[PDB]
């Protein structure tokens, strides 16, 4: 049935996808500017553009 | 008649025959391949193709 999963293989794909998860948040976190707000509640907090 | 035969050449009719059959199965195993299966049917098992 092509509507299915062995449930025989169900560690292997999740094991697969667990890897897949962590392969693609591989990256840095890059700085840009920043941005003043006034808006009563967040009065003088530099955020984030 | 095509369908009697001589009850006093059973003995080496048999003969005949066991020589043909011995000499017929005189052969060597080939290996050939195998699989997993991949349904619950018998686990893990490496049947023969």
């Amino acid at each position: 049935s092509v509507r299915g999963a062995n449930p025989l293989m169900f560690r292997a794909n999740v094991l697969h996808m667990l890897l897949e998860f962590v392969l693609d948040n591989l990256y840095l976190n890059r700085h840009t500017g920043f941005s003043q707000d006034h808006t009563p509640f967040t009065e003088g907090a530099n955020l984030r553009s």
